[PDB]
């Protein structure tokens, strides 16, 4: 019950989610140009990366290698406000909407209990994080070689930059959309390994190897299900601090209409790809962390 084994706890998963996506940072940043690239005010459609190698090989000599880092320190710090929100609400929402639930007789009213659970958990803390996830998205896109070519100097430039010219709703543009990908995404993270651990995983005695590559096959299916609501949600928070007729999307639904006529239903892929990667090498990270 030590309050200082809560505490080092605490700190270590910041320090494991810490070092895992500052890891992956470099091939997060990949993902996140090509799925915005085409809303960015700095590049011109000439100069936009062709994919993930162009990309990579181009931005060291661009902007510097450590450019490859653009935006990541909201990745390190956001898992202490968002721990510390789960701590206050998280099994209190799963108490609300699965309390006298029965797992077994009622399947429905418990996949949608877990859904609400998990939905109302990951907008509450997004109430307080979002303007991280903003910033980071925002650093990531900006492609200036240096100080004086930058959008955004860093992640605190960046909010208060985006606040004086926006105000609050400048800081959380994407937030509803990203909460129906959060519901789509638990969605289909738990039906997949719902169904998956019927067909093929008896009582789980295959080898760690086997067993590890499916949970990422998991997370894999479940990202790329609801991959087009994260590009939009991107695509929105890249409108804050434009103006007037700048402004490319008028809404969430302009949004998805507006992708899907310049640039077609593929479009809402972009980077889908390099986000697999992202997602694999995270989990890797983890997994040769905890074993060190
Ligand atoms: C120390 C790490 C370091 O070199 O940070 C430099 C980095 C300098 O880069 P910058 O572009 O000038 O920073 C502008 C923004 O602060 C941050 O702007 P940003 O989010 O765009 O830049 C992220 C930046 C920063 O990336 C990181 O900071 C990730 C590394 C984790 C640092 C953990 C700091 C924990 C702070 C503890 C103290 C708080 C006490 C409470 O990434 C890098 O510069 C590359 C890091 C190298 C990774 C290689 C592995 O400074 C920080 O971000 C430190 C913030 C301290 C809190
Ligand atoms: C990452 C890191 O800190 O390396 C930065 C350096 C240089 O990044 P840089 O080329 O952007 O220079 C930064 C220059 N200062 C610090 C003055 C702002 O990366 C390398 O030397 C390449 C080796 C990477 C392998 C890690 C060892
Ligand atoms: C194309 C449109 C797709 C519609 C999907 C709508 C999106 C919402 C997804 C969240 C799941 C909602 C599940 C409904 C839960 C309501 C509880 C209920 O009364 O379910 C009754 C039924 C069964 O709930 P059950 O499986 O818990 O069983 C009730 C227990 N007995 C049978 C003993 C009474 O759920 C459905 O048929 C609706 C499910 C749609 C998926
Ligand atoms: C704790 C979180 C503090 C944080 O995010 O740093 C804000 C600010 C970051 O402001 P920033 O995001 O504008 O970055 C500094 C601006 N350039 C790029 C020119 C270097 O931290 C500091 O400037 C000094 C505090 C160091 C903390 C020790
Ligand atoms: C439209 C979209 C896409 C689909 C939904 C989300 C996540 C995948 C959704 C996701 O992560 C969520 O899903 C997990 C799996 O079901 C769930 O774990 S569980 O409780 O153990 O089941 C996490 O819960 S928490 O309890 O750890 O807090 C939950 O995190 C949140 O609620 C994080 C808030 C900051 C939002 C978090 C996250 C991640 O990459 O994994 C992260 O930012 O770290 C999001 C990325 C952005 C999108 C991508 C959003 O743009
Ligand atoms: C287990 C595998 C199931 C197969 C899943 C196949 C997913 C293909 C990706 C679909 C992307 C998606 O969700 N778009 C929802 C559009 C919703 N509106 C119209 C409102 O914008
Ligand atoms: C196999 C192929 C998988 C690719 C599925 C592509 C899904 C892209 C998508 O959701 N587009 C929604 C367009 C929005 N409206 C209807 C308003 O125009």
């Amino acid at each position: 019950d030590q309050a200082l084994s809560f505490l080092k706890d605490f700190l270590a998963g910041g320090v494991a989610a810490a070092i895992s996506k500052t890891a992956v940072a470099p091939i997060e940043r990949v993902k996140l140009l090509l799925q915005v690239q085409h809303a960015s005010k700095q590049i011109s459609a000439e100069k936009q990366y062709k994919g993930i190698i162009d990309c990579v090989v181009r931005i060291p000599k661009e902007q510097g290698f450590l450019s490859f880092w653009r935006g990541n320190l909201a990745n390190v710090i956001r898992y202490f406000p968002t721990q510390a929100l789960n701590f206050a609400f998280k099994d209190k929402y799963k108490q609300i909407f699965l309390g006298g639930v029965d797992r077994h007789k009622q399947f429905w009213r418990y996949f949608a209990g877990n859904l609400a659970s998990g939905g109302a958990a990951g907008a509450t803390s997004l109430c307080f994080v979002y303007p991280l996830d903003f910033a980071r998205t925002r650093l990531a896109a900006d492609v200036g070689k240096g100080a004086a070519q930058r959008e955004f100097t860093g992640l605190g430039n960046c909010i208060t930059k985006i606040f004086k010219s926006d105000g609050l709703r400048g800081l959380y543009q994407g937030f509803n959309v990203s909460v129906q990908g959060i519901i789509i995404y638990r969605a289909a993270y738990f039906g997949v390994y719902d169904t998956a651990k019927g067909m093929l995983p008896d009582p789980k005695n295959v080898h760690i190897i086997v067993s590890w590559m499916i949970a990422q096959t998991v997370t894999a299916v479940a990202g790329l299900v609801s991959y087009p609501f994260d590009t939009v949600r991107r695509r929105m928070m890249m409108q804050s601090g434009r103006k007037g007729a700048d402004i490319m999307y008028t809404g969430t639904v302009d949004c998805w209409r507006k992708i899907a006529k310049d640039e077609g239903p593929k479009a809402f892929f972009k980077g889908a790809w390099s986000n697999v990667l992202r997602g694999m090498g995270g989990a890797f990270v983890l997994v040769l962390y905890d074993e060190i």
